[PDB]
């Protein structure tokens, strides 16, 4: 499309401090990463196996009763140590987030949380437990460490009232929240959750589950976000799903891993956020570890097109997408997080989509703060404040600079 339309996609950098803990500080200056190379948006898992954020107030109502605030933050604290006791810290604080937030706003950077379940809640689990809350666990070839029972209403009235709250705090905060759905309970079936689910008839409650948290964000005034695993499996519709919700695309399966097609969900009305596995990166992970190794991950950046949805061919196939995100993940979070292999991962998807992404307006935003005579110099500063260009992507870097250098010099 249009240079227009270009810039107005999103581009976004997932970071995966569900499983790891990131300070403060480190998300700082990835989202001045961010900013600086011309992205739109951060993307922060805050539950992803680990619950790595609090509230100030933790208060639970649900199942005709409530958790105290000080027993869900113990509850919750415990649960995450039991997945992973980080020695580099467990949670970020509602201060903490709050500033995150308030900060990626000043360099026009979004942040998007996301918080995951049914799958993906290790922690949530355990926390469930130490709060009275037996066997909240999915069985199936055995006691699954990861997933929730959807057939556990007491498990299921907790969690919606939880993902609640932290909805209500990002309410008018964010656009987005990504309450995820990925690979429900892969530990417990060989990664044959949806096959598993189909089998025992209980597809139609994830739909049910999946279906109410949409319509909790949009109730909050947040765009739902989910992954595209649990989405009308095998291209079948006798189980409806919302339609409102932006599909995080990221791979249509493996070998009888047979989520939908992109094809398919487009027929079905949906917009994606381009997602693709392509970009993904494990933190510490080489080639004799599997995939999602660096070297990969940085070649894709350019040989995959940004446009292109996993498992198809573009433009042959072209589909609507909102723009594209690239994904940093903690498998092993144990691995030491390196700043620099997450720099050039982004850098490199900045570089080889320069028409997409912003120029660096950070110098801008310096020489602009320096700003408080006669009408001679004061009618310097007047135009070269109105040439600045706030339009220019990343071809267009030393073009912005001599528009700074001018304003420098008036
Ligand atoms: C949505 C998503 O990417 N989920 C997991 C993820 N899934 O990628 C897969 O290839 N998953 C998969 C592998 C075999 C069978 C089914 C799914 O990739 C990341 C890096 O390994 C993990 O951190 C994520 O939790
Ligand atoms: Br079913
Ligand atoms: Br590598
Ligand atoms: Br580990």
């Amino acid at each position: 499309g249009s240079h227009m339309e270009k810039l107005a996609k999103n581009k976004v950098i997932s970071i995966d401090a569900g499983r790891k803990y990131f300070t403060l500080n480190q998300l700082k200056r990835i989202v001045d990463k961010a900013s600086e190379l011309g992205y739109s948006d951060v993307h922060l898992l805050l539950g992803n196996d680990g619950l790595r954020f609090l509230l100030d107030d933790m208060t639970i109502t649900a199942n005709g009763k409530t958790y105290a605030s000080d027993d869900v933050k113990k509850a919750i604290i415990e649960g995450t140590k039991a997945y992973y006791d980080d020695p580099n810290g467990t949670a970020l604080t509602q201060a903490e987030v709050t500033e995150l937030i308030e900060y990626a706003k000043s360099k026009d950077i979004g942040l998007i949380p996301a918080i995951n379940s049914p799958g993906h809640m290790d922690a949530m689990l355990v926390a469930m437990e130490k709060l009275g809350i037996k066997n909240p666990q999915a069985h199936f070839d055995k006691v699954s460490k990861t997933t929730m029972d959807l057939k556990n209403e007491e498990a299921m009235n907790f969690v919606k009232a939880l993902i609640g709250k932290y909805m209500d705090f990002f309410a008018g905060k964010t656009k987005i929240f990504n309450f995820g759905t990925d690979e429900y309970a892969n530990d417990a079936t060989s990664a044959q959750g949806w096959y598993y689910l189909k089998w025992y008839q209980l597809y139609g409650k994830f739909a049910e589950y999946a279906n109410t948290l949409a319509a909790m964000a949009k109730e909050r005034g947040l765009q739902p976000m989910a992954f595209n695993d649990g989405f009308y499996y095998e291209d079948k519709d006798d189980v409806q799903f919302d339609k409102d919700v932006l599909i995080s695309y990221w791979s249509k399966g493996w070998w009888g891993y047979n989520l939908a097609s992109p094809q398919y969900l487009a027929s079905k009305g949906y917009k994606f956020l381009n997602t693709n596995g392509d970009w993904y990166y494990i933190l510490g992970q080489k080639p004799e570890d599997g995939w999602y190794f660096l070297k990969k991950a940085i070649e894709n950046t350019g040989k995959t097109p940004f446009n292109q949805l996993a498992s198809t061919k573009y433009p042959e196939v072209d589909l609507p997408t909102v723009g594209s995100m690239l994904s940093i993940w903690a498998d092993r979070p144990s691995a030491e997080y390196k700043e620099e292999e997450i720099f050039e991962l982004m850098t490199a998807f900045a570089d080889h989509n320069k028409d997409y992404f912003r120029a660096n307006y950070n110098a801008l935003r310096e020489e602009l703060a320096k700003i408080p005579y006669s009408k001679e110099s004061l009618e310097a500063l007047d135009a070269a404040k109105t040439a600045l260009n706030y339009n220019l992507n990343r071809n267009k870097q030393a073009e912005l600079d001599t528009l700074v250098a001018n304003l420098k010099a008036a």
